């Protein structure tokens, strides 16, 4: 049976939480663990552990996420914005894209927390890892991790076709743009995925699902939604949860577990500020207005919502390519085979995400000059003194990320874009103590004028990527912005010949142009004769833009930004009465404690008061990692039981051990 | 490959099925109401007193139902449409052609002077409204095609809705991986019409969308 | 990031090149070495290690080739013969045939060059390879080396049908005719292939990318292009590069990365010249005339061309017979069901280069008797007081190689021969300072009358065999010597039974005549019935001969002779005054260093002098190995430390291990 008190209790068990119930389940065996999460548990879920099925997880009806929903805003021409989370027993890492991205060291200095500087959380980034790749700077990457990160089983070969045109561009490759030091530059992407087993690596079979296989004092307590922290003493000693599925209104169900010696809250940015707020934390006015009695004076929960704000730009690719496109449109006979080859021997596209090659980037002083003047001078501000920060990501993928049932027939690659630290902020609150309730969700996107620029100067970088890859077929007009009908910056389809291959043999209307929806490309340049074969290129033209392409590009922006699934900052560490970068006041100390209460941590991304250059996952589990080790000295533990190692069988390289794959 | 070898079998046998229609099976003549002309632009409402007035047997234009999309398959998604097809019937306008040299095979210089008479544009904005509205209470109808509609502002309560999340996982089938993933917010979703009427015989009962309203930006698109 | 200097500069990662980078790096893990290759990486492209699909890499719109044209010669009827090499990591090693070949003793004697005789670099053959196979002769083989040799996991029995039609013929069966002594003898022929995993060993993977995932010495560049080696104070200090594909002409870009202690330009017999010449060594006349100053007068550079001059010759073969026709030619199921059994295990026709048997032959004093009188004299000159060297190659393709679009349908076998020692000999130079630029090439490819007899010869050696074996079902007459059409030697079709078996139950037009298009093969001789079963035999005629025909197979030798792609010589190893077999003078001395400069060495096929008597792969690896040791040695090292053993998992035989495959 599940007890009722617990030595330690995590609630939520996502990319953080599983992360740091497993430590503190190895932290010392005596101790009682209990680990609650509203979702699903996961083990074993092929659903979860094969890679190549992901973007399921977030059409409408998954079952793996939440879809929170937001105002409407005139940022973003009325809409209003869709934020999803996980849903599920390892929370982000069991649905993520997979992709594998460090910050910049100058992030986590400019927390402005004593123990989150870089050079204090370094090994603590290293512990998590094991690095399945080539190294050229292993000082700083670790390979005895139970995360394995490596570049999959499977590699489109869309890879080096998109860095010899990022070069192109003045964008260097390097072998680790995940050095904690570049800021422009391009690689081929690394993925949360274990070369070894073809799976997907995420924190509960990692951390949690390990631990319980090999000791006993770990509890794991699934489909179970946390409502409030209860405060006893000046203490936080018990948490009242209620089942994630309301099935019985005529006499609704509660239990109450209790905590001895800590509680951590994970339940990720757009959650944890809800229980606070249920538990009576926050702004006093905003809690009488939903509801609830006031406890603590703390203005800051809720506030200081970051993301990343990204957007999709999809091209047309020549048929002789590869894409998932076929796979996750639905093709039995692909599908079978796709699944065949990875039960065989664990390789082939299911083992790997198809985004395969990216880029993390900074203007030049003339781009510079050609933007937005709020732009310029927030680049003045924030960037200009901090040359490691990346402004713009941008990445490509094997095929389209969105609804194939709103796009035609064909292959594709899509530009995938983010920007890294924007200036708009957000706010989420609480509408009423009911636990299931919606929130009032304000995530701010693109409410700062300066955050723009970057986002028009990145549309115009990658289609211009896009334009110098052999991949390249054409664009996709409906995805695109819309250009004026005429102007020579307009969306340009496959042409006539390659609509014909993609219609087949028996097509009646392949190149019927009648009705004007789309423009052909044109053919590129000749090959030049005189140069050897491998030397040759056919080139499409570069593309200027006037004030009006600007403003179609704007106005896309706008109206097809989305959060990128990196929110953080409703709980941020800083001074209470506030800072600079925490203006509405601060919610947790450097030992990531709530003030006003003792016995109580947050550990998730809620935690971070200023942004990070990176896809979001290296952060969730550097924090695991860190607010692991924050409550085990808080117990009096310290030394080598703060290692807190969890079951692992390791198999290191293949030429060392004959134990990993070749 | 199949439907196509089914459609000709068929005609191989008896000349009946799918192959022996244009798929052009109902449509329309027009003439507007005194109401709907005073809501025109005031070019056209001249021209209509000029030359439609006192010749009561003339329309001003047609349009039709076509059984599947017409035009480019490769450049709108796969599923199964209808087509409304739209002609203005005696168009202001006025072109000219002449040849550019003695050559027999030289292409013309070419003036086809397609609307650029400013009477022409207001039948053509009236038509495109009159038959979205017919093509949203018909039963067949499940939703709109957006890039191929008028680029409405984003949250225009006029914009094009798309099929929704049931119709989508239809389309895409039993294994499909990303219908209804909405994210990139390409598309907006048709919402579920009014409930039938339990009072009333099944043969009369209706599922309703809503009408449509209009203001200057969505005429502008 | 790539550093902009390294101890080491190994220039074109191919055959020599990776191997000598990988043993470098392995020198002195202190030492940091930079590769740099023009092609894409190959690191786990299933296109590369998987043998069966090899032939598409010879397809004239390849990635994996650049196709060099050269100049019309009247030797070869006005044919403008066009010369593939490798254009990807591993270089030949990724894309080669796979066939397992030694010279003989002398031909490494012959260099004429202190250190390179085959008594001292006998060691550094063994050291490359493990033998994967039942070894009779040990002493001369190795065990313990990262290139694994074997036979493949599929033997299509064309293999012992051509050994006993080639014994009948007074070509005697070996356990080893890679022995370094053999040249008139018979074998089961060895594959670069680990049988262990059923993949293609190449030197990237073998050297590279194993030593990358295990140290961190070594830095790999790939997709860059080398123009031009840069010289400061008579020392080799930088390379100047660009990139393979030029897709920003508005601004070019270029790289410059700079050695400390050494430089190896390892880009091959054709490109290698190119790089030295555009480094202004060379004849500075020519060198004037293209448009580069002038630095060091080496005339040798470009001449002294050599390669083995191949043709092939196709057969049908009966319908119950295998070969790898269908798969090759793209049958949907066929090749679902070749891929099917590599993944479930390794092995199956994936596994194999269907090049299963073959022969070194010398002429027998009446064969000779019967030749041209220039080749009698070139016998007596060259090969007489020379027994070890073989004259010419030929060797049993299960299945057609070439276009198969321009071939009937059906199944075949293909007589793949070529010549073992040349007297003609070409030069290849630069035609501007441009390093895209296609350079002015003279293969030399038949241009001495010496070389026509024993292809000549080889044809009806070859033919005879082939009409001995049981798989034999006629020959196909567009793509063999153009006989009178009345001729008794002329080319016969398979017969009507066989035709109508191919062309299968529904044919209307099997053995239609009409048109006289091929004549037809007649019944061959009726088996002894007073012989045991086993040992009866059906035989077809020997063929005469006259001039008429003989002048039908020279104009068919000048008009489908071709590079067997092992190219050698541009940059010979001698005397830099010159001599008898460097006439146009040395480029590098007996230590591989180019005259007239500090810290430069060549290490690739441009080195050898005079040929070999053997597919080139296992003269690269030796080179490469040799060329090593001399950087070791110059640089100071000596001992265990020049072992420069590159990580690998050993796995032995089977009975001794119990890990090998059974
Ligand atoms: C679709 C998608 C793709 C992504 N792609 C990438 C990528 O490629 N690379 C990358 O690095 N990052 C990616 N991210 C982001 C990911 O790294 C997240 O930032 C990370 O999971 C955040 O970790 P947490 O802060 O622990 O929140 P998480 O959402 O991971 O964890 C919170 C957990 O608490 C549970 N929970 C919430 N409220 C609760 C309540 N009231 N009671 C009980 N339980 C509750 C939730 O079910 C969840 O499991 C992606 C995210 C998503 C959603
Ligand atoms: C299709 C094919 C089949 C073959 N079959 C066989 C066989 O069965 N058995 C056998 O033993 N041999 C075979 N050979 C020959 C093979 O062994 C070659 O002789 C061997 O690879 C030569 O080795 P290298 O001299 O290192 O040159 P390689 O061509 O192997 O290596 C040269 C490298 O330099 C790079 N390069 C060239 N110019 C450059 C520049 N300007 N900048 C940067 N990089 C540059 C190239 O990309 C290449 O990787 C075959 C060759 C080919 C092409
Ligand atoms: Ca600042
Ligand atoms: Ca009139
Ligand atoms: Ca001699």
């Amino acid at each position: 049976a599940i007890p009722e008190e617990f030595d330690i209790l995590v609630l939520g068990g996502g990319s953080s939480g599983s992360c740091i119930a497993g430590r503190l389940a190895n932290l010392d065996h005596s101790l009682k663990v209990g680990l609650i999460e509203a979702g699903e548990n996961n083990l074993n879920n092929p659903w979860v552990y094969l890679p190549g099925i992901y973007p399921r997880n977030m059409k409408l009806d998954s079952k793996t996420a939440s879809f929170y929903t937001s105002n409407p805003s005139p940022h973003l021409n009325g809409r209003r914005a869709i934020v999803p989370c996980a849903n599920v027993l390892g929370g982000g890492s069991s649905i993520n894209f997979m992709m594998y991205t460090r910050g910049s060291a100058s992030d986590y200095d400019d927390f402005q927390a004593e123990g989150w500087k870089t050079k204090d959380l370094l090994p603590l980034m290293k512990k998590t890892e094991t690095y399945q790749r080539a190294c050229n700077n292993p000082d700083i990457h670790g390979f005895e991790g139970p995360i394995k990160v490596s570049f999959g089983n499977y590699t489109y070969p869309v890879c080096q076709d998109f860095l010899r045109a990022s070069e192109s561009q003045g964008i260097p490759y390097v072998d680790d743009l995940e050095d904690l030091v570049t800021a422009h530059g391009a690689e081929h992407w690394l993925k949360w995925i274990n070369r070894d087993t073809g799976r997907r690596s995420d924190s509960a079979h990692a951390f949690v699902h390990s631990t319980m296989r090999n000791h006993d004092n770990l509890y794991l307590i699934c489909n179970t939604k946390v409502d409030k922290i209860i405060v006893e003493d000046g203490r936080a000693a018990a948490v009242r949860t209620v089942p994630s599925k309301p099935l019985n209104p005529k006499k609704p169900s509660h239990k109450i577990y209790r905590a001895r010696k800590q509680i951590v809250l994970s339940c990720g940015t757009i959650s944890s500020p809800l229980v606070l707020q249920r538990s009576g934390f926050g702004d006093p006015i905003k809690l009488r207005a939903a509801g609830v009695k006031p406890l603590v004076n703390l203005p800051g929960v809720g506030r200081n919502f970051q993301d990343h704000y990204c957007f999709f730009s999809p091209y047309r690719i020549k048929p002789q390519y590869e894409s998932f496109d076929d796979f996750v449109r639905g093709d039995a006979e692909i599908q079978k085979r796709v699944f065949d080859q990875w039960y065989a021997n664990g390789t082939g596209p299911l083992a790997t995400n198809g985004i395969e090659a990216g880029v993390k980037i900074r203007p030049t002083p003339e781009e510079l000059s050609q933007m937005d003047e709020s732009f310029q001078e927030g680049y003045r501000e924030y960037f200009e003194d901090k040359p490691d920060k990346p402004v713009m990501h941008y990445s490509i993928i094997a095929g389209f990320f969105g609804d194939h049932t709103k796009i035609p027939p064909g292959k594709y690659m899509t530009m995938f874009h983010f920007l890294e630290y924007p200036f708009s902020r957000g706010s989420i609150h609480i509408t009423s103590p009911d636990p299931y309730a919606a929130p009032d969700f304000d995530p701010g996107f693109m409410n700062d004028e300066r955050d723009m620029a970057p986002m028009v100067w990145a549309y115009k970088k990658s289609r211009e990527t896009a334009r110098r890859m052999d991949h390249f077929a054409g664009e996709v007009t409906s995805h695109h912005p819309l250009f004026p009908y005429s102007s020579e910056a307009r969306a340009l389809e496959m042409d006539l010949e390659t609509s014909n291959a993609y219609g087949g043999p028996l097509n009646l209307s392949a190149g019927l142009a009648h009705g004007s929806w789309t423009q052909p490309l044109k053919k590129p340049t000749a090959k030049n004769e005189g140069h050897v074969t491998s030397n040759q290129v056919e080139l499409h033209p570069d593309i200027e833009y006037d004030e009006e392409d600007d403003k179609a590009i704007e106005n896309y922006i706008r109206e097809h930004t989305e959060t990128t699934w990196h929110c953080l900052g409703t709980c941020s560490i800083g001074p209470r009465e506030g800072s600079k970068i925490v203006k509405w006041g601060g919610v947790l100390d450097h030992r990531s404690n709530v003030y006003g209460v003792k016995g109580l941590k947050v550990g998730d991304l809620s935690v971070c008061p200023d942004n990070v250059g990176c896809n979001t996952y290296t952060t969730a589990l550097l924090i695991g990692e860190k607010t692991a080790t924050l409550v085990g000295e808080d117990l009096g533990y310290s030394g080598e039981a703060l290692d807190m190692t969890v079951p692992q069988f390791k198999l290191g390289t293949y030429e060392k051990t004959g134990l990993a794959r070749f």
